[PDB]
């Protein structure tokens, strides 16, 4: 019928209007989601030990799963963010337009700043400071180069993940 | 209880006969699969933005991940193909006795070689092209080794004719 | 309304007392877990092709996979462990006071030893031997560091201890 939602320690997900939940998605205590969010099939929110702050246009894709640490990491996405397939966003900042490629993990106290790429499967360190409009790649993850600001994000993206831009020395995602 | 089954623009999912579709499994739009097929606990097909068409005899491990690029990419898999647990593929071509190894992020305009494994934990970036019979692995994933085509196909087949029958004891209830 | 539960070939999962299990948690076949367990969102433990054990206080976190090898594999999880979100365990032991990190994958005959760490998104090869209280990490991961034993024990002890109280905010 519905997504999985669920009240904990008396904290009840607010998600805004025009937000789409997938049938069995989770989403569960200190969560909030602005308006226009997509949440995919089998993605986990869950804002059990500390919160979740999700802005307007995000989308959340299949099995992805939003944590924190208690008491000590949050989540603050804001505005027109991308979370890939089965990405693991632990306690981390991501700023307006940044995409998380699928497969990553992103832990905490990690900062992606506005606009940036982490690629498919990279691993981003505990506190690593990704800067606007930069692409990180690799499990760890490291910067890899600027977004071109003269093509589209998803074209961006889409060059990042080439196996072109990583050839016969750059081994990283 | 069932598996998610829903049409998206009107495309509705056609399954094969003899096909075990795990109750928590998700198919959604524009996917066809062949017979003997089965698709394990929380996997996810999504044929919403553009198809997914799967031949005969693969499995689809719990956790996996299908999905396409809007006008930009499709998933082609052909017979006897395992892909692992938590995999995720996306608009990528996998041929005939193909393995993806657990935890594997197979990416777009990716052709996975007839009896080609990638390596649990890789990440195969787009328009790699997998040699038949050859091992990749790492991030990016990268030309491991070749293995004997005898050893390869047989090997990868029977990983693919087990799963047929660990899908009858839940789908046959035996 | 309540967690996927399931008999396989007539193997049918035993559950401690004091055990949360999440509402779309799958749990099928051979599978036999102690007291204190919390298994979360979407986890699978499938126990359909060879046995899954699992010792008490452990936590299986949202996402994870456990499955085995038909008639080749095993898993045997201790007392007090933690595998992570989006973790993937096929066919591996693991000891007393372990913890997996987030996105790892452990293969088959894995033995991960009492007090150790598998890093998030470590890839552990096949027939890996992990040295009690070590810090393996990495695709393939590789050793680290040694940890001192009595602070793993007790630092993993308390992240276990903390879940426990995390399930039972769910009951
Ligand atoms: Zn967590
Ligand atoms: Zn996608
Ligand atoms: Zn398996």
């Amino acid at each position: 019928k519905m997504a999985l939602i669920q009240s904990v320690r008396g904290f009840t997900p607010i998600i805004g209007e025009d937000t789409f939940l997938a049938e069995n998605a989770t989403i569960v205590g200190d969560v909030v989601m602005g308006k226009g969010c997509s949440v995919w099939f089998n993605a986990v929110l869950r804002g059990d030990v500390n919160s979740i702050r999700i802005g307007d246009n995000v989308n959340i894709q299949d099995g992805s799963i939003l944590h924190t640490l208690y008491q000590k990491s949050t989540i603050e996405i804001g505005d027109n963010v991308s979370v890939g397939h089965n990405v693991v966003i632990h306690g981390a900042k991501i700023c307006d337009y940044a995409l998380i490629g699928m497969g990553a993990v992103v832990l905490d106290h990690v900062v992606v700043g506005e606009g940036a790429i982490v690629a498919a499967g990279s691993v981003v360190l505990t506190g690593t400071q990704i800067e606007p409009n930069s692409i990180y790649a690799g499990a760890p993850a490291r910067f890899i180069k600027k977004v071109d600001p003269e093509q589209s994000r998803e074209m961006n993206f889409r060059i990042a993940h080439n196996y072109r831009m990583y050839a016969s020395w750059f081994k990283d995602e």
